[PDB]
């Protein structure tokens, strides 16, 4: 039978599948806000070509096991990580595989789980993180996650998502001298709103 509030393997995989198409709109966007910790113009495309390997690997994958889909998300990340934000992305999406790993759906509990874990593994990543950025973002992402049903999760989510991201440039003087939100956290942003789009 079917959960109505819990998505099996396949529908993790066209998930992140999902997001990633609807993410390719606001590359350009993205670039133009890029100023930390270099004005680069390339937070966008980092970020799109880490989530296009994690979509190469799925559509390899055996996509009907849980394990299987976490393992591709994880190694095809890596593998396809480009720039500082390319590698905290594939380091929050191993977070959250792991929360995947000896799991049989995901529900709204373990969304929280996962979306927590993602931040933490993101986090440990980096080997001196910065406030005000991708990390800030990613964490209130997960600590503001509430609810069962997962369309409750995902909104909540990105709610508390969208208010960190307005906060950056109080906590990081660059943007708030270029008067921008941060690239990376914004790349995030976009990120949860395609999965929402999947679920809604
Ligand atoms: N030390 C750090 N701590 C937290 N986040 C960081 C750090 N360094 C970079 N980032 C994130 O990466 C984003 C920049 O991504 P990107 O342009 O791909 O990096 P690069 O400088 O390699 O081009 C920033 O907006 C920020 O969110
Ligand atoms: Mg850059
Ligand atoms: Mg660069």
């Amino acid at each position: 039978g079917h959960m109505a509030e819990a998505w099996g393997p396949e529908a993790v995989a066209e998930a992140f599948r999902y997001a990633t198409r609807w993410f390719q709109v606001y590359v350009e966007e993205l670039n133009a806000l890029n100023v930390y910790p270099v004005p680069d113009g390339d937070t966008g495309t980092n970020m799109l070509h880490t989530l296009e390997a994690a979509r190469r690997e799925l559509d390899l994958a055996d996509t009907s096991r849980m394990d299987q889909v976490a393992r591709a998300l994880a190694y095809g990340s890596l593998l396809g990580a480009r720039g500082n934000s390319g590698v905290i992305l594939s380091q929050i999406l191993r977070g959250f595989a792991e929360a995947l790993k000896g799991k049989r759906a995901l529900d709204g509990s373990l969304l929280r789980r996962a979306l927590r874990m993602g931040a933490e593994s993101g986090y440990k990543a980096v080997m001196r993180p910065v406030e005000g950025t991708i990390l800030t973002v990613a964490r209130a992402a997960g600590e503001g996650a509430r609810g069962e049903a997962l369309e409750e999760v995902l909104e909540t989510a990105l709610e508390a998502a969208r208010e960190a991201l307005e906060r950056t440039p109080e906590l990081l003087p660059v943007l708030r001298q270029a008067g921008v939100v941060d690239a990376g956290g914004a790349g995030y942003v976009r990120l949860l709103e395609g999965m929402r789009g999947y679920a809604l």
